């Protein structure tokens, strides 16, 4: 039987007898994602180039997510890559969830039409205090749902919850996210490694040795292939689909890495763990880091568990 | 003034007082590309999954049928077809087209960018049309380019007048001219290759990549990007500058990419944009092919980067 | 604040603390309507005409399959099906839906506006569901409305909270709330019927129409409009006011339009918008049906217009 | 073999060894029609209603046709329902054709989502004078091409030339007009009449009798059906497809009718004649009226020849 994202979530919600607020949030998020997809694919660009005689994509994407979530009546605190401070939803619109998101990840290189994406993580507000930026400082372990929209060769929404990870393809003919992969699990071990090797001169010695083993295996196994889109959503999604390992690790110049914990590392860590994968900073699971700043950075190494465990073996060798 | 692909080509064609055949070919190709884009973005996927109760093959059929019915072609070479396709006599025209209808589709399971690559030749021999008509060096190309099905769909068209970039507006199904007479940066800051073959690299590639990571002149190291889909990687090289490499390795001793419908079209785009494209030993466009699916090593991109690689290549004889 | 169909319905349902079954129903039907709109606008027609080398039946399949799989329905009555469809046991919910999946499609050859009409009832007994559950008077309707596939696609939804109009935005596949809690004009200036059947008119219809063309009170004559597709004509009546008639005559004592999935949903929309809908003898919503495909006369629209017609009808006993 | 509008016109042009200017014009007009269709179907309406936190359609349609034709390098004089004076294309953009068009016919009732359309008629400039409004004052007999786009349940472009009338369906998934009905001809006699009978009180006596014969045939044969969308392009297209008669006739209050000769009546008259139908004012062929004002009105009666002849017989009975 055919299934859609909204029908799927409604069915899960009715099973669990939830109030519907999470369903309202996710449906609102999906409307935003469809509007982002339409703009990213450049519908209406003819009008910008004078066919009859405004916002940058990252600003528009942020406004779409912000406005659809504010008006969902399901959220109270919103953290965006785009905004220095947490956004507090006005009282008459307040609901129970905190949402951290990157509305258009990878858009810095969108001039070359690289895949881009939207990343989100949804938390339940934990106290009855007046909503504040502190409501977003939860460890990823507290996530209620997380995932990403990938605006690639097609548009796909990957949604992770306690019930697992499910993948929905946007059918642009009808504007519906169609369930096409149910309860997906990552391969126990992959054959692809993904990181920016151009910065090898700055690598931590453990990263240098680990990548060297992928290219020059000590036994007679085949060396790993390399892929690095440079857009986190594309690279993580390939890691999910094909297995393997993705790294944006710490080094001496960047002791906490470069990617943002709240709306890049944690949601992808959560997707990976719900798919049977792993996500580490090198020192601990990404989902166990307790944040102190909504824009703080974190190292991240994630993907197939055998690959992440092997990296942890090499990392500990240099510790 | 706004411009579209078809209007651009008609205006160029009328200035040169051509017969119109190339315009008919390219307009037919653009129709196929729009249908490929629609399928790649999964329009109608709900019907496959039961709402009412093969992509590379479809892409090949769209290009083949649209090019056959244009009356502008006589010989068609596709990555999907073991032998050259000979257009039936009543539909025969003067052009030969080599193409990859959906380049990179082996990894489309992960929604990697994909694309269509094409190169267009005038039939040069007066013999009955056959597979040998597609065996001309890339230097003979009349037009070449690619459609990139990325975050948006863009058609890059290279001709003697230069390189022009057209964005597909899906709201109206029109390719809009957005970048005119494009030129690649003289030198870039990104290198692109599958470093997983580092064990098999010849010493020239090994040294060149080492120079990118550990620059001898204390300059900033290059960043690395490798999508693994040639159209995406080459299009980034065009837009941002830098260098793309797919050298030979033990699995691919004559290289991996196909000369006729991957290396030559991209090499032609690069050269028309003021860039370079070499096998290491010679310009890609000077290779005289003997087999329609033969492979070639390729290094291409910004001229200062390709020249720097060639200096390293010369150091190793 | 922007609003969409699914979000609007979820919010009403949560206020009323409903179980969610009606929302699952309406969301599934919306998915079907978007697939119907896409096919009606001929998306993909190039493939039927050979680029790579039924509509009313497809529409029925879309509605049937989305409602069956909604887990919200148990009995489905369609203009397309001789008997009621009984939803298979594991998929059963409490609602009965009568619908016309592509009303007006007999004239779709000329691209006349077409539409989907629906009315939703609660199951009548806890017995095994059967066709008898569809034999309720329109007064029992829980929700009703229509999608109009016109110059744009619009879904009109009537419930106890009133009538709301949602425009399909094809760029994102979302129904946008654009007209809230609509009320029809008290009196219009347009009458709508097939005057080609004047020879068969009941004398009251003849007299009423004469008053529209030759007003006794020296007011302006009404304009005439008759698309011949019920959804288009009824939607114009809602938006602009006036009167729509498909009345009984001596040859068709019960009219031509179907009571369960044409007249009742439109009468319910009309009454929720402050208009009226009569057979001439009684309110459409008060007819108790005995056959799921039975016909009904219908006169509907602005209250002053319908009351004026009813006064003429009473004049002729 | 599949055929599209642009491919069809290129092939006719190459056969006849034309210069290509008419093809550039028609291709430019097609681009405008696709943009009008997208706006008429309300693509992007979510943005007007606040999804992220402007012109009327008839104004936008006029700007689209005007700008695409100006920039086609194929035109010198443009007459539009929207503009009091003819537009004279600036010298650097001038071509040889004069175009009269109604960019969005029927839009007065678009609030109720009635079918609307674009009507066009194309003339060759006849004089060697500097271009002026006078170049648009040619009788419809001089038309080089004419037709219309109907934005109905689907979008269709009907194109009439000397080779006949051809119908192209817009496939929105790919933005191409697909040839679906070749060399179309109207029925010799139909069963539907089309006019606003609400104004019967003001009818010319000939119109009153003809309509009386349709509803009460003297031979007791079956009456005609009635249809009147009130949007000229919708009513005329149904007349072409199903046969019958469409009337917007003269009366004493409107002795020249109300529809406009240059960009409504002539193009529809030209399509009808190329399809083997008829189009009369009552007194003369629509295509033979020599206009003196670019916005002058004409009565029009058109459709199946046997139906138009019967109207003309009744019209003459009433001298
Ligand atoms: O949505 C609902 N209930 C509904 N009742 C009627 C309709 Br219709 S949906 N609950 S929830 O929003 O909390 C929710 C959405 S997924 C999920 C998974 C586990 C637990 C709860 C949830
Ligand atoms: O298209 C035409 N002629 C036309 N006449 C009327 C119309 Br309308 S198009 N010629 S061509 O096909 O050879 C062509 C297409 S780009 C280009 C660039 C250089 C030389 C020739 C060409
Ligand atoms: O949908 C729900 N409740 C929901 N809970 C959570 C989510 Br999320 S939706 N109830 S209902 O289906 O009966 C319904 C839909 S409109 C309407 C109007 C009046 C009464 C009931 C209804
Ligand atoms: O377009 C062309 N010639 C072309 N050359 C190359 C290409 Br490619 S098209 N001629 S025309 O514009 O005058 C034209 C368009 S339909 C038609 C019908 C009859 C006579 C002329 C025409």
């Amino acid at each position: 039987d055919v299934n859609t994202l909204t029908r799927f979530v409604m069915e899960e919600g009715r099973k669990a007898r939830g109030t519907g607020e999470l369903t309202q949030l996710l449906n609102s998020l999906c409307t935003a994602v469809k509007a982002i997809s339409s703009a990213v694919r450049k519908a209406g660009i003819a009008h910008l180039y004078g066919i009859a005689g405004v916002k940058k994509l990252d600003v528009l994407s942020n406004d779409l997510v912000m406005n659809m979530l504010k008006s969902s009546f399901a959220t109270c605190v919103l953290v965006s890559e785009e905004d220095k401070h947490a956004i507090i939803v006005e009282p008459e619109k307040r609901g129970k969830y905190v949402v951290c998101f990157d509305p258009l990840d990878g858009s810095s290189n969108i001039d070359c039409l690289v895949s881009v994406g939207t990343i989100f993580g949804i938390y339940r507000k934990k106290s009855t205090d007046e909503p504040s930026e502190k409501d977003a400082l939860q460890p990823g372990r507290n996530l209620v749902a997380a995932g990403y929209a990938l605006y690639g060769s097609a548009t796909m929404l990957v949604l992770a919850m306690d019930c697992g990870v499910n993948c929905f393809m946007l059918d642009p003919a009808i504007g519906e996210f169609i369930l096409v992969d149910k309860d997906v699990k990552i391969k126990k071990k992959g054959k692809i490694y993904s990181l920016n090797e151009g910065y090898a001169k700055d690598f931590d010695p453990a990263v240098t040795e680990y990548i060297q083993r992928k290219k020059f295996p000590p036994d007679n196994s085949a060396p790993y292939g390399a892929r690095y889109v440079g857009s986190m959503v594309a690279d993580v999604h390939r890691t999910l689909v094909y297995g393997g390992i993705f790294l944006y690790p710490a080094n001496k110049k960047s002791p906490n890495g470069k990617l943002r914990l709240l709306y890049e590392c944690n949601p992808m860590a959560y997707v990976m763990e719900k798919a049977g994968g792993m996500a580490t900073t090198g020192k601990e699971a990404v989902l166990d880091v307790i944040p102190t700043d909504i824009h703080q950075r974190a190292p991240v190494i994630l993907g197939s568990p055998d690959d992440v465990l092997e990296f942890l073996k090499v990392y500990e060798k240099h510790s």
